[PDB]
């Protein structure tokens, strides 16, 4: 149908076919009598899974043959969503495998939504992992992606009642057609036992043992027929464990408690809890996976040019016992001196850090490491110790500065601050985005930037433009082609060349029909689906990320509210119409991210009933947000909502999926956002509100948001609607918590950026009144999101700090 889809060749989509009724029968064992959807979906599955096995195996040949440096990418989250289509589009089979089933009377779309989304991620962290992977593939790196098979990824939500409730996310049910198990490659990882010091080193004994299997999942780059691998660990129990009939039963039934350590991904997006199950987790992850380097370095003795062969990539502090790790396997093991070891750690692992929240930031309570892991703790002591005497040399007498880089803080109970450690062991410490790696360097790693400033580098985040740009909008990658070729796909600054298209009429009444259809399609969804209703010629207003105060989805609230007293108090006078969605999970203990999902739902149910309203204003909460939804829902924005903070959300990356897809933004000077606005110009962004400086201003002063209250009458109504129970008429009192939280305890400054957000939104509404001018804006957008793209960003990870060359060349077919 579309070119950047691919060739429908006659030969191609005959063995398509045919090995379609081959999987069917052989594969599946049914026949076209029996067959469900999901059997079809499956068979579809299989045959172009077997398109990627020669590539696969000839891409890790090639690798062994040529020997070249390795990245590895530590993980625990990797948010890869569907596989099908992804699969299809770096292979160039879209078109043929469209024909194929066409021909055999199935729909490949309806196919498509059968496939279950590999959940295992919360958001953006997770996300990142999965747009990098698909980047480094596209950039022929020898790149591995290690990581855990959860069993149950990020839960799925329901809203009942108006209230989000979880359910575990069970997606290999109907079993992973995407992974190959390697249970010959099954390695020990061990936990607890004792330190045994002996004539000659220390010894790490009586410890309980868990085995690590690896599964394996193929990663194709984008048409260079290079095939990757993300290998990923399941637990399972020694077939000694726990060895009367009740006592054999039941040594057996305990076999679960060391399969757990792989069974759920926790749920917490930017928090951190100190469970010993996620201290397993993290420890199983790094131990099988360093086992699993080391031997693939000595099939390549001397550990000197292990950082000349090896690349650790630390996704932020999660990972970060690796380097402790390490070092135990290089002192104890294989009997290297303390300061060689070292000297090779350090070369070997860099450290990307995610987040300034101090409640996310990784501090394990001594006595656990102490329990799980003493001969790490033990490292890690060793660590301190040399780390601090280095300081002390630096910064003589300066006796405060000491007890804020140790690796360990006193208190209550002793923690041991993974992030200290991490840069500690580093040789390179990025950040996300140009301002949170400038926040690093003036704030919380102060001091360590001060000892160690070379180690400091900023590595601004991207987004895979396969997944985000030609899978979930194929309509407007064609547009664009058909003007300016197919290379863009790979090489994304290209984007620019549709600068001198902004004045082109044709061009601009491609990309309004493009995001027309889009809304159209949408809308289409969201009535076969969930049976809501939504006027497609309305401005569609989104937010959708996970639910968290420092991303202000109470703001984006307090202005829905504000439309709909305006409307209330002039009913007939006209206001541009808006569909306003949110959608995100809540982590399933934060209370106050549950009652502003809540609070959602409950201004939805007033508005969306108002007879005097109409089709005016809409608002709909976005069940079950997750990779699938992100690509039907992007394309079909109008206006991307990135409005925390300033200061506090890091890069952002869902920001980039919207302006690639032809949303405009309005947005505060936060994270990524920065470098958008600079990229598209000022005068192509909705920026609104106080900038970090102002932030820090309002902190030194004291935030007191009864100022505000006082101040803004249209903010005050708003306040005392929700005190009064406008909102919830049975339970008055309902959403007594946020209005307590937002004019006592907000940590956020909702109300101190109110009035420019309204303002800002006013001009958004004026600008749509405008469709050529909103397209021409959009455009402009578009063209400079080039920037954005994860190539650009793992190019310079591999120049910059791995010490390696992106190649865009073909491997043969
Ligand atoms: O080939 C497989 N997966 C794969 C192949 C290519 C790309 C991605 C995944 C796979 O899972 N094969 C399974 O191997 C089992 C033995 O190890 C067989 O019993 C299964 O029938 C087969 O599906
Ligand atoms: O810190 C994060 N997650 C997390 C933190 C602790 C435990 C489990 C997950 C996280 O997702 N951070 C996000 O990383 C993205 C990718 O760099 C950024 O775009 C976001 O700004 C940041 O919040």
């Amino acid at each position: 149908q579309i070119s950047v889809r691919g060739l429908a060749g006659v030969e191609n989509v005959t063995e398509l076919k045919k090995n379609f009724n081959r999987h069917l029968h052989f594969t599946l064992v049914k026949d076209r009598n029996v067959a469900t959807p999901r059997d079809y979906y499956f068979a579809l599955a299989h045959t172009v899974r077997d398109h990627l096995v020669g590539r696969w195996i000839r891409t890790q040949q090639h690798y062994y043959e040529k020997d070249p440096k390795r990245i590895y990418y530590l993980s625990l989250e990797f948010y890869m969503g569907r596989t099908l289509q992804n699969t299809m589009v770096n292979l160039a089979l879209e078109n043929a495998c469209d024909e194929a089933t066409y021909q055999l009377g199935l729909d490949m779309e309806e196919l498509e939504e059968i496939e279950e989304d590999a959940g295992l991620g919360n958001g953006g962290l997770g996300r990142l992992a999965a747009c990098f992977l698909d980047s480094m593939a596209t950039l022929g790196l020898a790149a591995y992606g290690y990581g855990i098979r959860y069993e149950f990824g990020i839960f799925n939500q329901k809203i009942c009642g108006g209230w989000q409730m979880e359910e575990a996310d069970d997606w290999l049910r109907y079993g992973n057609p995407w992974e190959k198990a390697r249970p010959e490659f099954t390695l020990p990882v061990h936990f607890y036992g004792r330190v045994e010091h002996t004539s000659q080193g220390a010894k790490w004994v009586d410890t309980q043992v868990v085995l690590a299997m690896p599964y394996d999942t193929p990663v194709p780059g984008y048409r260079n027929n290079v095939v990757n691998t993300m290998r990923l660990w399941s637990a399972k129990a020694p077939n000694d464990f726990n060895l009367n009939v009740g006592g054999y039963i039941q040594a057996v039934l305990d076999r679960n408690l060391a399969e757990n350590i792989s069974r759920v991904l926790y749920p917490n997006d930017n928090f951190f809890e100190g469970k010993e199950l996620r201290l397993k987790q993290e420890y199983f992850v790094v131990a099988a996976t360093l086992q699993d380097i080391i031997r693939r370095f000595k099939s390549s003795t001397n550990f000197d040019a292990f950082p000349d062969k090896v690349a650790i990539q630390l996704n932020d502090t999660h990972p970060s016992l690796a380097i402790p790790e390490l070092m135990r396997v290089l002192v104890d093991l294989e009997r290297l001196d303390w300061d060689k070891a070292w000297e090779v750690t350090v070369k070997t692992c860099a450290y990307t850090n995610h987040t300034v929240l101090p409640e996310a930031l990784e501090r394990w309570p001594v006595h656990l490491l102490e329990t799980l892991l003493p001969r790490h703790l033990q490292i890690i002591y060793e660590i301190n110790q040399r780390f601090l005497n280095r300081v002390a040399a630096a910064f003589p007498g300066d006796v405060d500065r000491l007890r804020r880089m140790s690796l360990v803080e006193e208190g209550a109970v002793k923690r041991i601050n993974m992030a200290h450690l991490c840069i500690a062991g580093s040789h390179a410490v990025n950040g996300v985005a140009r301002i949170h790696s400038e926040i690093l360097k003036k704030t919380i790693f102060k001091d360590f930037y001060e000892l160690e400033p070379h180690k400091f580098q900023n590595k601004t985040n991207g987004i895979t433009p396969r997944r985000w740009l030609v899978l979930c909008n194929p309509g407007l990658a064609e547009i664009i082609a058909e003007r300016i070729g197919e290379e863009y796909i790979s090489d994304l600054d290209q984007l620019r060349k549709l600068l001198s298209y902004v004045d082109d009429e044709a061009f601009i009444r491609d990309v309004a029909k493009v995001k027309q259809e889009n809304k159209l399609k949408f809308a289409a969804y969201l009535e076969r689906e969930y049976k809501v209703h939504i006027n497609p010629n309305s401005l569609f207003d989104v937010q959708v990320k996970r639910i968290h105060e420092y991303k202000r989805q109470l703001l984006n609230c307090l202005h829905v509210i504000t439309l709909y007293n305006r409307i209330k108090k002039e009913p007939n006078k006209f206001v541009v119409p808006r569909t306003v969605m949110i959608g995100g999970k809540a982590a399933p203990g934060y209370h106050m991210a549950k009652m502003i999902i809540k609070l959602i739902t409950a201004i939805g149910d007033v508005v969306n009933h108002d007879p005097v309203v109409g089709d005016r204003l809409r608002v709909i909460f976005l069940e079950n947000y997750r990779v699938s939804l992100a690509e039907k829902v992007i394309p079909a924005a109008d206006l991307s909502e990135q409005i925390s903070t300033a200061g506090t959300e890091a890069s952002g990356t869902g920001n980039m999926k919207f302006m690639l897809n032809g949303a405009l933004t309005i947005g505060t000077m936060d994270g990524a956002n920065v470098e958008m606005a600079e990229e598209a110009g000022e005068e192509n962004f909705f920026i609104f509100g106080m900038r970090v400086e102002d932030v820090d201003r309002l902190d030194q002063r004291g935030y007191n948001a009864q100022e505000y209250y006082d101040r803004i009458p249209e903010l005050r109504q708003i306040i005392e609607q929700l005190s009064s129970g406008f909102f919830s008429p049975k339970q008055p009192d309902l959403f007594k918590d946020i209005v307590n939280m937002l004019m006592h305890h907000d940590r956020f400054k909702v109300f101190a950026d109110y009035e420019e957000y309204v303002k800002c939104q006013e001009r958004v509404s004026a600008l749509y009144k405008n469709p050529r001018e909103w397209t021409r804006m959009v455009i402009r957008n578009i063209a400079t999101s080039g920037k954005f793209s994860s190539d650009r960003t793992i190019a310079q990870y591999a120049r910059e700090i791995w010490g390696v060359e992106p190649s865009r060349q073909r491997l043969p077919a």
